[PDB]
């Protein structure tokens, strides 16, 4: 790692509570004073690397920022700064104010403690979900990373409600092997062909996709809840996928079941998602999506 204008100074930052144990160490809420031209502070969350980690995975830790510099989508979670400049290495991100996309739907349940006193998600908010994340998972397909974490978990939810990717899903790639399958991969998650073969591609997201629209409309169950580990990979593998949540939306239901296609081939491309959903969106949509931008080609 080497610095560049990406470097912030530590003193700008000033951290407030601890949000929850990301990848690679504690996630912090903070401030930041000047760190984007026109804003006198900004709202952030700060990554570290907790005390137990080798000196490689803290050279990871930096390498995973350096890898969001060259991303500019507005539907994956934006990189605002790093202090690489002495310890504790801070990597300072666009604060997502709603939290994690599972906790949020976890809030909007009717016995949640913690309920907002607004309504669970309308058809309408749902589609909006779903080609955010489309269009966040397009942009990183064209930038060529398969993400193989996708879940609600791994997606934030913003001050006005947009959801984003959190990351690129950055994975060893010894985590794809039969041992750790069979790990830090979901197998809940998983295309058949994963499980199966530990093929992990734009397609096996795709189906991660589905499983995230099945989260959005059971309000963040548990996949599968009530088999083991052991009985999903079988299940799925043989042909098998989620039933739907109790009244939900035909329309999504359409979408999950596209995803959970046995045959890859047969699977949409999140380009194709966007594409699907675009023309009953907010008017904001095609001013910041990927899908619309010069850069889709
Ligand atoms: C107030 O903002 C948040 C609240 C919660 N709440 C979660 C629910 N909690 C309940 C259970 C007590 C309260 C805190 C969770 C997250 C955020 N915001 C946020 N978090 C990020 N990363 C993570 C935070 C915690 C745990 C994680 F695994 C991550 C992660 N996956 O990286 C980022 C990264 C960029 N921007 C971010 N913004």
């Amino acid at each position: 790692y080497v610095p560049d204008e990406w470097e912030v100074s530590r003193e700008k930052i000033t951290l407030l509570r601890e949000l929850g144990q990301g990848s690679f160490g504690m996630v912090y809420e903070g401030n930041a004073r000047d760190i984007i031209k026109g804003e006198a502070e900004t709202r952030v969350a700060v990554k570290t690397v907790n005390e137990s980690a080798s000196l490689r995975e803290r050279i990871e830790f930096l390498n995973e920022a350096s890898v969001m510099k060259g991303f500019t989508c507005h539907h994956v979670v934006r990189l605002l700064g790093v202090v690489s400049k002495g310890q504790p290495t801070l990597v300072v991100m666009e604060l997502m104010a709603h939290g994690d996309l599972k906790s949020y739907l976890r809030s909007l349940r009717p016995e949640a403690e913690n309920n907002p006193g607004r309504p669970p998600p309308t058809l309408q908010e749902m589609i909006q979900m779903a080609a955010e994340i489309a269009d966040g998972m397009a942009y990183l397909n064209a930038k060529k990373f398969v993400h193989r974490n996708l879940a609600a978990r791994n997606c934030m939810v913003a001050h006005d409600f947009t959801v984003k990717i959190g990351d690129f899903g950055m994975t060893r790639d010894i985590y794809e092997t039969d041992y750790y399958r069979k790990g830090l991969l979901p197998v809940r998650w998983m295309a058949p062909e994963s499980l199966k073969d530990g093929v992990f591609t734009t397609s096996s997201d795709m189906w991660s996709f589905g499983v995230v629209l099945w989260e959005i409309t059971s309000l963040a169950e548990q996949p599968y809840q009530g088999l083991s580990n052991e009985q999903v990979l079988k299940f799925v593998m043989d042909g098998g996928y989620l039933d739907q949540p109790d009244n939900c939306p035909e329309r999504v239901t359409d979408l999950m079941r596209m995803c959970w296609q046995f045959n890859p081939n047969m699977r949409p491309t999140f380009l194709e998602i966007v594409n699907l959903l675009k023309d009953d969106l907010h008017p904001s949509f095609p001013e910041v999506s990927f899908f619309h931008s010069e850069e889709n080609k």
